[PDB]
Parts: structure tokens; C-alpha cells; sequence
């Protein structure tokens, strides 16, 4: 996992959990309780799954449920630190370019397997978006989602059509629809 978004992980779990069960969590994998991760690092999985497993001991809650909140409340940190991201868009632009971002992010990483999340309109009120990756972080994708619609303001209906592992990959299908029109029919 690139370093860029561990980081904000970090500071996500200290905003919803607190300092102790964060510190505790990551002195229980090795790291400096102050680690500061750099978008310069290449974290490995099974780690943030440890941390999050720690975190998961020390609230009580599920590690889906943590992946979840994390998920909705990532978005606010994600806002605060790369704002550019955000600013001027509103909610269908900004899933729509989600795969474009992940890709961009991986590119000069070499044997980088970023999520994909390849969106498409399928109504004038609707896209279905599609994640897809080998590390099946099926709560925290829908919890992005979750945290996207609060922070535009933009209230959203989501139904997961189809979750599951195709040849090797865990994909995650979801229809997502808007209170009003956001496409309109144009010339191909
Ligand atoms: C400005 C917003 C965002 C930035 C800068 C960002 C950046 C990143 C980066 C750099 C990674 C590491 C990927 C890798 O190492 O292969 C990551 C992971 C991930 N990103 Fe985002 N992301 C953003 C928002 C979102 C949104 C809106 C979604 C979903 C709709 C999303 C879905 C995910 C998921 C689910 C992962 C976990 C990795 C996996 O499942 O394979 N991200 N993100």
C-alpha cells in the first residue's frame, strides 16, 4: 500500500478512535508511535491489516466495522490534506475520476496493483461503479462512498448488485443513484 494514503489512515483512526488505541496499535507492529508515513514508503499489507486488527481488540469493534467509519471519516482527512482533489467539483465528477486518480498515484510503483474503480452511467440519475482488487477492502470502498455523498452534500441511494471473487480478484458492484438528473443523452 503506498505510504501517500497509509498516512491518512493514521490520522483518520487517531480522529475516530484516539491517541492510546493508536499509538498502542502501531508500537504492537514495530513502529515509532509518531511514525510519520511518506508518500516516498511502500507499506506492507499485512501491516495495516495488524494495526487495524490492534485497533479492532482495543475498541471492540469488527475490523469491518473500523474499515467502514475509517472509510467514511477518510474522506474529511483526505479533503484536508489534497483539497485539489475536491475543489470545484461536485460528487458524479468525483467518482467518476476515482480510477483515473488511482492509477495516476501507482504508476511509477512497479508491480502496482492499484484498486480499480471504473464507473459508468446507466441513467440519467445513475452510474455503477465497480472496485475491483486482489485486496478485497470491500468496507472501506463503500464507506469512501458513504463519506463522498456527506462531504459534497449530494444525498445518494447505493445497492450493491454483486460482490464476490472473479478469477483472482475481489470485485464489488454498486449502483449508485442521485436525487436529480446528472447525465443527459449526447452524440457518440
Ligand atoms: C482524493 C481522493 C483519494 C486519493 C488521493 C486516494 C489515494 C489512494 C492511494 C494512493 C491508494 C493506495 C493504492 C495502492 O497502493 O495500490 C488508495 C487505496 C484505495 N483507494 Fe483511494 N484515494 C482517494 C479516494 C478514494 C475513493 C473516493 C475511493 C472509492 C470510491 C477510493 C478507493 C480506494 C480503496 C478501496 C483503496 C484500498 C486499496 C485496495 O482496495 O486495493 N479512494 N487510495
Amino acid at each position: 500500500m503506498k505510504g501517500t494514503i497509509v498516512g491518512t489512515w493514521i490520522k483518520t483512526l487517531r480522529d475516530l478512535y484516539g491517541n492510546d488505541v493508536v499509538d498502542e496499535s502501531l508500537k504492537s507492529v514495530g513502529w515509532e508511535p509518531d511514525r510519520v508515513i511518506t508518500p516516498l514508503e511502500d507499506i506492507d499489507d499485512d501491516e495495516v491489516r495488524r494495526i487495524f486488527a490492534k485497533v479492532s481488540e482495543k475498541t471492540g469493534k469488527n475490523v469491518n466495522e473500523i474499515w467502514r467509519e475509517v472509510g467514511r471519516q477518510n474522506i474529511k482527512t483526505l479533503s484536508e490534506w489534497f483539497p485539489s482533489y475536491f475543489a470545484g467539483r461536485r460528487l458524479v465528477n468525483f467518482l467518476m475520476m476515482m480510477d483515473e486518480v488511482h492509477l495516476q498515484l501507482t504508476k511509477m510503483i512497479k508491480g502496482a496493483t492499484p484498486p480499480r474503480l471504473i464507473a459508468k452511467p446507466v441513467a440519467k440519475d445513475a452510474i455503477e461503479m465497480e472496485y475491483v482488487s486482489k485486496r478485497k477492502m470491500y468496507d472501506y470502498f463503500l464507506g469512501l462512498i458513504e463519506g463522498s455523498s456527506k462531504f459534497f452534500k449530494e444525498e445518494i441511494s447505493v445497492e450493491e448488485v454483486e460482490r464476490g471473487e472473479k478469477d483472482g480478484f475481489s470485485r464489488l458492484k454498486v449502483r449508485i443513484k442521485f436525487k436529480n438528473p446528472v447525465f443527459e443523452y449526447k452524440k457518440n
